[PDB]
């Protein structure tokens, strides 16, 4: 297992190359007028995408230095979009601007460690300025708005999220499926989402959303780890003459089980899905226990007796439809009483009013909201499938949107947020110079995504950041009209957490890769 060792500004420089491959890759699609990139396939019809994500995931180099510096990027970048619902390429930009100048910086011979810090202080002043500038959104009528806008000006799409919104709750849970006929219609049903992700990214069977779905799944509650896989033949057996796919939910799947499950997903006789069970202690019980009596499922204990050899069929939960994501799963309309249910939340209404301590009694209300609350499912209608697929899609986009803004309040988009608190934070100084060199680098990097999208536009950047700098307020440059105004007026905004979530993870990632020493990694 010999592997190359590189050393201080050799493994900096390879680092800064493979960035700024990605980061050339990535860019040319940011910004309504953003550049088409090619991504050849191994089948022949190459796809052409304007959207940055995919073209990070294609994104691979062969020098394996480099490659480990954009690996690393892309898995930041990777994280702000899972944690936001978007800003990949944000991030990337801004990752790629820190980078290049900071190491310009470092190679002048400055401490890494005090224009790291420098780039956090400066930072953080500018998450907490761009917090100052946050227009909330709690109404519903806003919220209407910025769906509405999400989802290219289309006020369908807009007025379907802040019903649902409505319907379900600020912090409920909202699906999205097709509908049969041509109207739209949303509606609630029993079902609960949980903070765990599938096992295995093999698992996945829908490529385009990368996640995972079952349409009518039998469900597996077992608290025991799973390793011998003799233990579920029989349930697994049975599943598969029944023909309807299995989720599985259990503390841990691990050692020959998961293989055998991946092996098994993989030549496609059985679909099955494995899924860590939320929480820890008694409270991963509980709540196994609660979606157990959602599902009509019952959990099987190796304390109280129950095996999963002896378990049947008629044992395992049911639901109309599961999804499971990376970091969340979802059940939808699981099959189950309605007594059953009023029971549950009847007894952890007593809990709750029979509870001690306060963390208890969060963890509590929170599980008793999310067994009661249910989940809303919203059935998009078109004309045709291929209408129906291309406004679930957008639907979908437009909820997550919705969702962000909702949840941290929307901001003036098109990358002129970063430029406000950029010219807001001009005299921020730090307690030495490197830190000062370190905050000018971030207010440079921030200024940056707004010159990306005025160049791609074909304008001059210079001149387009000189003059939103020098406005205030949510006034700023918008690309598709090619002229000024205020931007929350005029229709393009972005919710405040993507650009704070963009901004920290590039800021993280630029602070590991310009204190980054040496490199380990394989001979080619």
């Amino acid at each position: 297992a010999a592997k190359d060792v590189k050393f201080g500004n050799d493994a900096r420089v390879k680092m800064l190359r493979g960035v700024n491959v990605l980061a050339d890759a990535v860019k040319v699609t940011l910004g309504p007028k953003g550049r088409n990139v090619v991504l050849d396939k191994s089948f022949g019809a190459p796809t052409i995408t304007k959207d940055g994500v995919s073209v990070a995931r294609e994104i691979e180099l062969e020098d394996k230095f480099e490659n480990m510096g954009a690996q690393m990027v892309k898995e930041v970048a990777s994280k702000a979009n899972d944690a936001a619902g978007d800003g990949t390429t944000t991030a990337t930009v801004l990752a790629q601007a820190i980078i290049t100048e900071g190491l310009k910086a470092v190679a002048a011979g400055m401490n890494p460690m005090d224009l790291k810090r420098g780039i956090d202080k400066a930072v953080t002043a500018a998450v907490e300025e761009l917090k100052a500038l946050s227009v909330p959104c709690s109404d519903s009528k806003a919220i209407a708005q910025v769906g509405t806008i999400s989802a290219n000006s289309d006020e369908t799409v807009g007025k379907l999220i802040a019903e649902a919104m409505d319907k379900v709750g600020k912090e409920g849970v909202i699906t999205v499926e097709d509908g049969t006929g041509l109207q739209d219609e949303l509606d609630v049903v029993e079902g609960m989402q949980f903070d765990r992700g599938y096992l295995s990214p093999y698992f996945i069977n829908k490529p385009e959303t990368g996640a995972v779905e079952l349409e009518s799944p039998f469900i597996l509650l077992a608290d025991k780890k799973i390793s011998n896989i003799r233990e579920m033949l029989p349930v697994l057996e049975a599943v598969a003459k029944a023909g309807k796919p299995l989720l599985i939910i259990a503390e841990d799947v691990e050692g020959e089980a998961l293989a055998t499950l991946v092996v098994n997903t993989m030549r496609g006789i059985v679909k099955v899905a494995a899924v860590k069970a939320p929480g820890f202690g008694d409270r991963r019980k509980a709540m196994l226990q609660d979606i157990a009596t959602l599902t009509g499922g019952t959990v099987i204990s190796e304390e109280i007796g129950m095996e999963l050899e002896k378990a049947t069929l008629e044992d395992l939960g049911q639901a109309k439809r599961v999804v499971i994501n990376k970091d969340t799963t979802t059940i939808i309309d699981g099959v189950g009483e309605e007594a059953a249910i009023q029971g549950r939340v009847a007894q952890i209404r007593q809990q709750i009013e029979e509870a001690t301590s306060d963390y208890d009694r969060e963890k509590l209300q929170e599980r008793v909201a999310k067994l009661a609350g249910g989940v809303a499912v919203i059935k998009v209608g078109a004309a045709t499938e291929v209408e129906m697929k291309e406004k679930k899609a957008r639907v979908e986009d437009a909820l997550h949107a919705t969702r962000a803004a909702v949840e941290e309040g929307v901001v003036a988009g098109g990358g002129v947020a970063l430029i406000r608190v950029a010219s807001k934070l001009a005299d921020l100084r730090g307690q030495n110079e490197d830190q000062n060199v370190g905050i000018k680098v971030a207010l440079r990097a921030m200024e940056a995504p707004l010159r990306q999208i005025v160049l791609n536009c074909g304008e001059e950047p210079s001149v387009v950041a000189n003059t939103v700098k020098g406005g205030d307020g949510n006034y700023g440059y918008n690309a598709a009209t090619e002229e000024y105004g205020n931007m929350i007026d005029m229709g393009i905004l972005d919710p405040t957490k993507v650009t704070r979530s963009a901004l920290q993870y590039a800021a993280s990632v630029a602070g590991l890769m310009i204190t980054t020493e040496c490199m380990v990694t394989d001979l080619p």
